[PDB]
């Protein structure tokens, strides 16, 4: 595809219809580092005179998913600052509200990322907890979490004999309970990684009803001596290639506008 535009068009044409949006931004402190190789060596939250991987990955997601948005509300959250750790996510909405369009999303990012205080560990089971407590509330309408993160879920340091860590079991536990809601999980990876383990916590994941998880690395396609314009596109078909198939699956396995009685119940904090 020559565009985002022609993305967008493709997804419809393969039978997506209404789709809401909701986006989780990694805010651990490796973010300081790992755009050594793939960001200039700046911390990929900079706020600079150029869109940083964040930005950029939401800007061309934001766009190519908006018109299917009824109400145009996008929640979004981040996790892993010093006010989060773990353990919960935090709206980047400082006026206790959704922000209306990936415009206005940009804008409070842009607004508290650089009052943040970066940290860990990292896990995905917040933020993905989160998602279904809004899928839920939603009535089971169908939603998109886009995870935006620089790094694996936190690893055991016991690197001879540590199994699982806590953020890792609890990461894959969210997965496998986030497939009993209409609700497809995009992780974009961003930085330098690594992202060569990624294929390995696939095959950790449970048995689903559906494959709900689908990673895409972002640096990888952003970095090909590519049109700019394709490279967009190339992008988002990467990261939502899967959606129109995932969102058939919620119809057949009784999912959408069905609710399940028994949600996460998790409630975002307000923005540092
Ligand atoms: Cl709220
Ligand atoms: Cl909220």
């Amino acid at each position: 595809y020559r565009s985002i535009d022609e993305v967008t068009a493709a997804l419809s044409h393969a039978g997506l219809e209404s789709s809401n949006l909701i986006v989780g931004i990694d805010v651990t402190k490796s973010n300081e580092w790992t755009g050594a190789r793939s960001f200039g060596r700046k911390s990929l939250h900079f706020i600079g005179t150029t869109p940083n991987p964040y930005q950029q990955a939401i800007s061309i997601i934001g766009k190519t998913l908006s018109v299917f948005d009824e109400d145009n509300l996008i929640p979004c959250y981040g996790f892993g600052d010093a006010t989060t750790h773990d353990q919960d996510v935090f709206s980047f909405n400082p006026n206790d509200t959704y922000c209306n369009g990936f415009e206005e999303v940009l804008m409070c990012y842009r607004e508290i990322v650089p009052q943040l205080r970066l940290s860990g560990p990292t896990s995905f089971a917040p933020i993905i907890e989160r998602a279904m407590t809004i899928v839920e509330e939603s009535g089971g309408q169908y939603h998109v979490l886009l995870i935006i993160a620089d790094g694996q879920v936190t690893r055991s340091v016991d690197t001879d004999n540590g199994g699982f860590s806590p953020q890792e079991q609890q990461t894959i536990d969210a997965i496998v309970r986030a497939s009993e809601y209409p609700l497809s999980i995009v992780l974009v990876g961003v930085g330098d990684g690594p992202w060569d383990t990624m294929r390995q916590f696939d095959d950790n994941i449970p048995a689903r009803a559906f494959d709900n998880f689908q990673f895409v690395n972002f640096t990888d396609i952003m970095s090909k001596n590519i049109d700019p314009a394709r490279k967009e596109a190339e992008f988002a078909l990467s990261a939502l290639m899967e959606i129109p198939s995932q969102y058939k699956a919620t119809l057949e396995l009784g999912l959408l506008g069905q609710r399940t009685g028994h949600c996460p119940d998790r409630i975002a904090l307000p923005p540092p």
